[PDB]
């Protein structure tokens, strides 16, 4: 029994409040809006890391259906909005290694988690983060829900997805990731779309329009346009202010637009940008 709820989110399936147990102890319940539900919770019953969300358990009532979190007070989104364009660089640095580790734990179980945002990244007064929101993750194969672009934002989208490549990979969640490393060094978003003809154009705008030199075999993407007004990529240095040498090297190897050309949660872990 929980109780003395109180709203501190929403997102398309439910709404999360934070609510106190019989001894005080604090919680975050997610209400559905009412197989999904199933499979998510299979999810997070198989992910254990410290940057990942703990469900503690679940409560079926007929009518009512309720998973209970361990409680974190903040997410990125609320940090980067009182911020002063733009986090810190130790701070940075402290939540891309954390949210590194949690995605390179997801793809070693084979758990892509397709929404990645500040929104779905929280944090406590530690300063540790953790990753929130699989309900449009997908298990060796097997979605949570199935991925379309109505529900889900667009400013965290890879081109190649974009395009109409209905190629899984661990490569989207990379993209997301170099997103929103730029994000907590500029403070604001890379690439704020309000369509996906608009997304894709921001994206070209500042990294390039893709060919076929640097991106072999792109003309056969369902939404590749030959037509594409052809931009050129810009020098980072130009549209990320106080990122250091090894940062910029790292996250130009996230925002890779082909897919296959882009680094590994792995590999990214191992650069130079961090102590190794
Ligand atoms: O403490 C928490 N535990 C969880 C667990 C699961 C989710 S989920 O995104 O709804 O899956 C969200 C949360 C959660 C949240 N804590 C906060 C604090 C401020 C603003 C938003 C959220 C939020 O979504």
């Amino acid at each position: 029994k929980y109780h003395g709820l109180e709203k501190i989110g929403e997102g398309t399936y439910g709404v999360v409040y934070k609510a106190q147990n019989n001894y005080g102890e604090t919680f975050a319940l997610k209400k559905i809006r009412l197989s999904t539900t199933i499979r998510e919770i299979s999810i997070l019953k198989e992910l254990k890391h410290s940057n990942i969300v703990k469900l503690y358990d679940v409560i079926h009532t007929k009518k009512r259906l309720v998973l209970v979190f361990e409680h974190l007070d903040q997410d990125l989104k609320k940090l980067l909005d009182v911020c002063e364009g733009g986090l810190e660089s130790v701070t940075a640095k402290s939540f891309l290694l954390q949210l590194l580790n949690g995605i390179a734990y997801c793809h070693d179980r084979r758990v892509l988690h397709r929404d990645l945002k500040p929104q779905n990244l929280l944090i406590n007064r530690e300063g540790e983060l953790k990753i929130a929101d699989f309900g449009l993750a997908r298990a060796f194969g097997i979605p949570v829900r199935k991925y379309t672009h109505e529900v889900v934002t667009l400013w965290y989208r890879a081109p190649d997805v974009l395009m109409g490549s209905k190629k899984y990979s661990t490569t989207i969640d990379i993209w997301s990731v170099g997103c929103i490393f730029a994000e907590m060094v500029n403070g604001t978003p890379l690439f704020p779309g309000v369509s996906e003809a608009d997304q894709l154009m921001r994206i070209f705008r500042i990294l390039g329009t893709p060919n076929s030199k640097n991106w072999p075999n792109v003309t056969e993407l369902p939404k590749y346009d030959p037509n594409f007004t052809v931009y050129e990529p810009l020098p980072w240095e130009s549209f990320l202010k106080g990122l250091d040498e090894s940062g910029i090297d790292l996250l130009s190897k996230m925002l890779k637009l082909d897919p296959n050309q882009r680094i590994t949660a792995k590999q990214a872990l191992e650069h130079a940008y961090f102590k190794e």
